[PDB]
């Protein structure tokens, strides 16, 4: 019996305790709220180790994260309860068809500007040059917001065409990334030369831009709800409005959903169920935290309705129907942390916009970071991609809706390809083949259909065709599938390969360069199990897999 609560600084803490003071006073079992730094890359280590808090509060994006590492449990609350908040809200917090948090409020970021120095505020980012050269001469500047976070600059990168994931068909491709589009480098390209033309400073942080605007110092900045309290504070005439065009377009600021997520660790979370549902979200518990530091539009109707008849929210609403609701799938993390590296590294000059994009979008997109081994294989593992496999039919293999793996069906082609191909540079990834009697795994560089018709089913895998692979038979029998003689082109030249150790886990370096594909054991000290060498790499090549009907999965990695 007792509730340890988690949030952050920015929002209305303070408020959300008297939430559970009152919580306390009914049921009589404390509840404390903490707002620790970082809580957001805390909570897996803590929480994890038994000891984290009972429920933690942030924006949906990374709970998605948080919900596959198993942090989070799934909340059970009632079809009526459900009706008090929009169901727009709900699916933010949803994973994998599972509640996985409460929503609470809905964030986004507003321009603010300073009304007494500025009349009216820009229409377009392009009028704001202007506005600062001619700012400058009385002491004061234009524009100031934290730069450091990638929340910040988003909204300006996305306007042209910059985007993290693409979503088709009810869905969000991981491997379909635009922060490397003309539309990004156009927004990112015109933050640089603001930053070079001095406009503005490349080390504004959040405390720089809200103290100096706060202190009436600059003309505009761009926040969120929570720091209007700062500037009630200040008792500046301010606005709350649109954010500006670029070129003719919309600023497109990702939205949040602050929301509750219970530690799947938490021994009360029937508690915490009581506390979230029956007190904090009702029209008393919002306006408790909302008193303290603004939440936004809320997602619970009731206390809604009256918040929208602030004219700021309206703002803060137009602004979201302008942007994007994040999406909540664990990529977000590396997106984020990737967008934070480009971001700086183009406003510090320490790199050109095109390449911290290009940067930021392979590190998103294929290398992504998510001792007592042959030095080998320790050095390939630093190349390590993330590898999906690419649905295309039929081949009568069956994939998880993951797309990272692969088994035969019971009822003869099963013979599987990664859905990214590889041109240039090293590769290396591994799959588990545990407790599987045979499978395949190697480099294949297409299927090659209509090439010639036959490999597909009969089951000839030569270099020459194409396919760098070695396979599992009966359990026991590890084979390279070295290329045949020139009269038995059907039949692939077959070769016992020696493994000491049945490799419950194997790893594929591809070195496109050297035309070298190589094979590691895990199992065993990742010692080399076959190199392929010289090899023709004429064509893009794809990562193989076939479970050769094992019925047992084939994991990627
Ligand atoms: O900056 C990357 C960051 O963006 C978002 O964090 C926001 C948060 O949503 C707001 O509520 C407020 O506190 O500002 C934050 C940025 O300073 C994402 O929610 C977060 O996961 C991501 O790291």
């Amino acid at each position: 019996g007792k509730l340890v609560i988690w949030i952050n600084g920015d929002k209305g803490y303070n408020g959300l305790a008297e939430v559970g003071k009152k919580f306390e006073k009914d049921t009589g079992i404390k509840v404390t709220v903490e707002h620790p730094d970082k809580l957001e890359e805390k909570f897996p280590q803590v929480a994890a180790t038994g000891d984290g808090p009972d429920i933690i509060f942030w924006a949906h994006d990374r709970f998605g994260g948080y919900a596959q590492s198993g942090l989070l449990a799934e909340i059970t609350p009632d079809k009526a309860f459900q009706d008090k908040l929009y169901p727009f809200t709900w699916d933010a917090v949803r994973y994998n068809g599972k509640l996985i948090a409460y929503p609470i409020a809905v964030e986004a970021l507003s321009l603010i500007y300073n009304k007494d120095l500025l009349p009216n505020p820009p229409k377009t980012w392009e009028e704001i040059p202007a506005l600062d050269k001619e700012l400058k001469a009385k002491g004061k500047s234009a524009l100031m917001f934290n730069l450091q976070e990638p929340y910040f600059t988003w909204p300006l990168i996305a306007a042209d065409g910059g985007y993290a994931f693409k979503y088709e068909n009810g869905k969000y491709d991981i491997k379909d990334v635009g922060v490397d589009n003309a539309g990004a480098k156009a927004g990112l390209t015109f933050l640089v030369d603001l930053i070079k033309n001095k406009h503005m400073n490349a080390d504004t942080d959040y405390s720089i831009a809200e103290a100096a605007f706060n202190k009436g110092e600059t003309a505009m900045t761009i926040n969120g709800p929570w720091a209007w309290s700062n500037i009630d504070t200040s008792k500046v005439n301010y606005g709350v409005t649109v954010l500006p065009t670029f070129k003719g377009q919309p600023s497109k600021p990702f939205v949040g959903v602050l929301s509750a997520g219970i530690d799947a660790a938490s021994p009360n979370k029937e508690l915490a169920k009581e506390f979230l549902e029956n007190y904090l979200l009702t029209d008393e518990g919002l306006e408790a935290v909302n008193k303290d530091k603004p939440l936004g539009a809320v997602a619970l109707k009731s206390y809604e309705e009256e918040l929208a008849k602030d004219p700021r929210i309206a703002a803060t609403m137009e602004n979201a129907q302008k942007g994007e609701i994040m999406p909540n799938i664990p990529q977000m993390s590396a997106f984020w942390y990737a967008v934070r590296t480009a971001v700086i590294n183009a406003a510090s000059g320490r790199q050109t916009v095109d390449e911290a994009l290009k940067d930021a979008q392979t590190r998103i997109t294929r290398r992504v970071f998510r001792l007592d081994m042959f030095r080998e294989l320790t050095d390939a593992r630093r190349y390590w991609v993330d590898v999906t496999l690419a649905t295309n039919n039929i081949s009568h293999a069956v994939i998880a809706e993951d797309k990272r793996q692969v088994s035969s069906r019971n009822p003869y082609c099963t013979g599987v390809l990664g859905s990214q191909s590889i041109t240039s540079g090293k590769h290396y990834w591994e799959v588990d083949v545990s407790k599987k009697s045979a499978w395949i795994l190697g480099v294949c560089a297409g299927f090659q259909s209509d090439a010639m018709y036959n490999i597909e089913q009969n089951e000839n895998y030569q270099p020459k065709y194409g396919y760098w692979v070695i396979g599992l038979q009966e359990g026991v029998k590890y084979s390279v599938f070295q290329d045949g003689s020139s009269h038995t082109p059907f039949a692939p030249f077959i070769v016992p390969l020696s493994v000491i150790i049945c490799p419950d886990r194997v790893g594929v370096f591809v070195d496109y360069e050297a035309c070298t594909v190589s094979f590691f054991n895990i199992t065993n000290h990742g010692f080399l199990i076959y190199k392929f060498s010289q090899c023709s790499f004429s064509k893009p090549v794809f990562p193989y897999l076939n479970p050769r009907k094992c019925t047992v999965p084939m994991t990627l990695c």
